[PDB]
């Protein structure tokens, strides 16, 4: 149809590829995904509720804190100049919420979110928002928004052999090495005789492997390696295809090249045909256990997900798999554990997976269901046990975890998969987690080209059926993006180099954001770091270039809804990836639920961060803070002590009331215990006193993550600046609540292991590609003492505290002087 040709015109502009594009391809794997995918889209958007859609009510069923808990709790309702207070009871329906002493609906003042459906007021992610920072509750009687906005568009036994034909270059020796790997275990390896390195080197060499034919299990990779020694181009393709059937035929594939990971398992081929290299092949084929053994393998599945399993071990784990099967926290340990070279015994273990009983039975836990999605699982069947844990988690826990799952869709081997199905099913089902998988997916299409067509594919299967509304809404949010990234690019050029600011750019800078105004962005655009606050006009005044050396935008807009007159705060920044920042961002606001269980708030700000294009994205600006140097810079000199006094002395100059400072006091000592515990966690601890910001309420946090994790010491910023405002030259009545909150946040992050294990180096492998080493990884295990008792692992981070008292400005001036040399 004529429509038809400009639906898939606006879809590729909001993804920001061509999906119907056949040229980077030698399988159909894509196209049958693509309509793979039709099926669950149409079930879970049939099977949505239109009005509830319409207004996704954020309600979390997570119990109220004890320190969040301190009856009738009241809010106000607004309508035409009416302002009324209302006494609520904490469990009451805002259907049952009561103003007649009936088709209106209570949305939240300046925002989008809703107060809606038959869930508790105490239960709402806003109220209880609104309790942490003690705000006001306040609301509007409006009429509820129309769901048919949110309207669909209709619509052998032999031994395995591969014959190498050679390679061909486009610009001193040279050799091909296959590898066949299941979960980054090779099964069997075989490589060429070496020839010297020319533009068209052939060999046409049959590599036979001893593995057969019959052997090979669903989801074997051959990986092509090209070596001198070390690595140069690889290659990856699936022995056995999306439709069970073995590959044979001529391929002629473009390989990528290393520079120097997730992307080195991928199954697609370099795009650029023009300058990559290619290779061409050819393909033609029950009284159970003692007390010592049983103390044994209770010690292997008691061990972390990081510590390797020996051929003893192994081999202990297969032969008493029926008693391990009743241990969910063995799975892992198990599957690791299984000779997938071998037909008989993968048929065991299906036969194994059908006996899930206690699996499916088991009370869901996220580093175990994870830790089955990394690349060490390439077997269906064993993620699809994950996958099934999944659906147990309620939207706000999806979300928690969103941004990790979307990563994870890079270690499953085929594109159409129960972990991409589900991420869409979940999308489509609730507009949160829609709008964020939007610009999760919209981040890796932009910037990597190893899993741009799989992604690309996901994230056009769920805006086929996200909703018109969602729809016009995406189309208006990427236009305003592109506008403001054609905008930076131009004060980039303008912009240094050497060394600061110009008076003339910023002239010239409000100049291109006046004349973007009258023709080019909408009225309103919603934030995408934040989905319910919707940004409207420019207050071009108040816009500015950064002091920063990559010239980020320091941009101000005006509140969009009436209902609200503060401005709307966006730092645009060109240069770098911002999808490391994301995930750490991330593992912080996970961190801050791990203190949730234990009724713990460490108060750290894990500010609005997302990747939009290529190197390209935006960052919330918090209000009424500044930057700890610069608060060094605005009493005294140069450089260099950093008089201790100066800390205190800006937090009782930005506080008039003694109740307010008193509390801006309590606010630091929290922040920083909690930004001391968490960077020593993560290994981002040494920063500069410039990454490093607090509020005018006391309230610290660190800034550009990306700096640090993309680049003597001392373990965590802890300077005698930050140990004044406790009252320390020495111990004080708040320096014993440091330590105190500080022990107490570093033992409950320890009952979280695992978790913190997987989600770590899940995220250094696809996230940041140079940390990627054996010896990167194990880090995490040393800084969460894996196997030390509670009251060891408590004086091991008190003597942590230590160092950084021992050793003052020290680390600080040496930075500042390296920053200058
Ligand atoms: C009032 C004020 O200056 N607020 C403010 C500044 N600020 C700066 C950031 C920030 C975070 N990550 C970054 N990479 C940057 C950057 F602009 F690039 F330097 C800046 C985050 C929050 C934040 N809040």
């Amino acid at each position: 149809s004529e429509e038809s040709q400009a639906f898939q015109r606006q879809l590729t502009a909001l993804i920001g590829y061509d999906v119907t594009d056949v040229s980077n391809v030698h399988d159909d794997e894509l196209e049958f995904t693509r309509r793979g995918l039709v099926t669950p889209r149409m079930a879970e958007v049939a099977s949505r509720d239109p009005k509830l859609y319409a207004m996704h009510p954020w309600v979390t069923s997570k119990p109220l804190p004890e320190y969040l808990w301190k009856n009738c709790i009241f809010i106000v309702i607004h309508r035409s100049t009416t302002s009324q207070t209302i006494k609520v009871s904490p469990d009451d329906t805002p259907g049952a919420i009561s103003f007649f002493t009936q088709d209106f609906v209570l949305r939240v003042c300046g925002r989008d979110e809703y107060l809606v459906g038959e869930t508790p007021i105490k239960n709402f992610q806003w109220v209880r928002h609104c309790l942490k920072n003690g705000e006001e509750i306040h609301v509007v009687l409006d009429t509820p928004p129309d769901p048919a906005l949110d309207e669909v568009r209709k619509e052998c036994d032999r031994k395995f052999r591969v014959k190498i034909r050679g390679i061909d270059i486009p610009v001193l020796t040279v050799f091909v090495e296959a590898n066949i790997q299941h979960g980054q275990q090779v099964l069997c390896q075989r490589r060429t005789s070496p020839k010297p390195f020319t533009e068209e080197v052939l060999w046409n060499v049959w590599l036979e492997f001893s593995i057969k034919i019959k052997d090979l299990p669903k989801g074997a990779l051959l990986n092509l390696q090209i070596y001198c020694v070390r690595l140069l181009y690889y290659v990856n393709l699936l022995l056995i295809d999306h439709r069970f059937l073995l590959r044979r035929g001529e391929y002629v594939l473009h390989m990528w090249q290393i520079s120097g990971n997730a992307d080195k398992l991928t199954s697609a081929t370099n795009p650029d045909k023009e300058n990559s290299m290619s290779i061409s092949i050819l393909l033609d084929n029950r009284a159970e256990m003692p007390n010592q053994l049983r103390k044994q393998l209770e010690a292997i599945i008691a061990t972390d997900p990081l510590n390797p399993l020996t051929a003893e071990d192994k081999e202990l784990l297969w032969h008493f798999r029926y008693e391990s099967l009743k241990h969910p926290k063995a799975y892992p340990k198990l599957f690791s554990s299984v000779k997938w070279g071998q037909q008989e015994i993968v048929a065991k273990t299906y036969q194994l997976l059908a006996r899930r009983e206690v699996w499916d039975q088991s009370a869901l836990d996220v580093g175990l269901t994870m830790q089955l999605l990394d690349c060490n699982f390439s077997d269906e069947n064993v993620r699809a046990i994950a996958v099934q844990k999944l659906e147990s988690l309620e939207d706000d826990d999806v979300l928690h975890y969103l941004l990790q799952l979307v990563q994870a869709v890079k270690f499953e081997p085929y594109h159409d998969s129960a972990l991409a199905r589900f991420l869409l099913k979940r999308g489509l089902r609730n507009k949160r987690i829609g709008h964020f998988l939007f610009w999760f997916l919209r981040s890796e299409i932009a910037q990597s080209r190893h899993y741009q067509q799989r992604f690309a594919v996901i994230l056009e299967a769920y805006l086929r059926g996200c909703g018109t509304a969602m729809l016009h809404d995406f189309t208006q949010q990427v236009q305003v993006i592109e506008m403001l990234q054609k905008v930076t690019l131009d004060i980039k050029s303008l912009s240094a180099e050497k060394y600061d600011v110009s008076s003339q750019v910023i002239s010239q800078l409000k100049q291109k954001l006046e004349n973007l105004q009258n023709s080019q962005l909408p009225e309103s655009f919603r934030v995408p770091y934040d989905p319910g606050l919707k940004a409207g006009a420019l207050a071009i005044e108040k816009c500015k270039v950064m002091a920063s050396k990559k010239k980020p935008l320091w941009l101000e807009f005006k509140c969009a809804d009436p209902t609200a007159n503060e401005t709307i705060g966006i730092i645009f920044k060109h240069g770098d990836d911002l999808r490391q920042d994301m995930l750490i961002l991330q593992i912080l606001r996970i961190m801050e639920s791990i203190w949730e269980t234990e009724s713990l708030d460490l108060c750290l700000l894990p500010y609005g961060c997302i990747s939009t294009g290529d190197k390209i994205g935006m960052i919330e600006i918090v209000k009424d803070a500044t930057t700890i140097a610069k608060i060094q810079q605005s009493t005294v000199g140069n450089t260099g002590a950093f008089k201790d006094e100066v800390l205190n002395h800006w937090l009782k100059e930005k506080s008039p009331t003694e109740e307010k400072f008193q509390a801006a006091v309590e606010r630091f000592v929290y922040s920083c215990a909690g930004y001391c515990v968490a960077t020593f966690v993560l290994g981002i601890g040494d920063r500069h006193n410039d990454n490093i910001m607090i509020t005018e309420t006391g309230n610290l946090f660190h800034i550009d993550f990306g700096h640090i994790l993309g680049n003597e010491r001392v373990p965590f910023v802890l300077t005698p600046d930050f140990l004044f405002v406790m009252g320390t030259s020495k111990t004080s009545p708040h320096f014993q609540k440091f330590q105190d909150i500080c022990v107490k946040a570093y033992l409950a992050l320890r009952h979280h292991t695992n978790l913190l294990i997987i989600l770590f180096s899940m995220m250094l492998m696809t996230g940041m590609p140079q940390l990627t080493s054996k010896e990167d990884i194990e880090y995490i295990r040393d800084a969460l003492t894996v196997g030390k008792n509670e009251e060891d692992a408590k004086k091991y981070f008190l003597d942590q505290i230590e160092v950084c008292r021992d050793k003052g400005w020290t680390v600080q001036f040496n930075w500042f002087l390296h920053l200058v040399l």
